[PDB]
């Protein structure tokens, strides 16, 4: 549902904050922005990781269609 992928990252990665733009407005593919002070000297590789490991596999394809951005609280 709309709201999903962003309720399953702060559920995930409590005090999260998080950008959620759906790619061609299309409920596919989608681009993410997740700031977490838990991201805080971790790779992006690290920090994509946890990401995925939020969203608990219900988004099929997420390595194609959830495309991250992620970074520590500036
Ligand atoms: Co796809």
């Amino acid at each position: 549902a709309p709201g999903d992928i962003e309720d399953m990252i702060k559920a995930g990665i409590p005090g999260a904050r998080v950008t959620i733009r759906d790619l061609a407005g299309d409920g596919d593919h989608y681009a993410a922005e997740v700031v977490a002070e838990a991201f805080r000297g971790k790779t992006r590789v690290q920090q994509h990781q946890m990401v995925y490991n939020a969203l608990k596999g219900n988004m099929g394809g997420i390595l194609h269609a959830l495309a991250l951005q992620t970074s520590a609280p500036e």
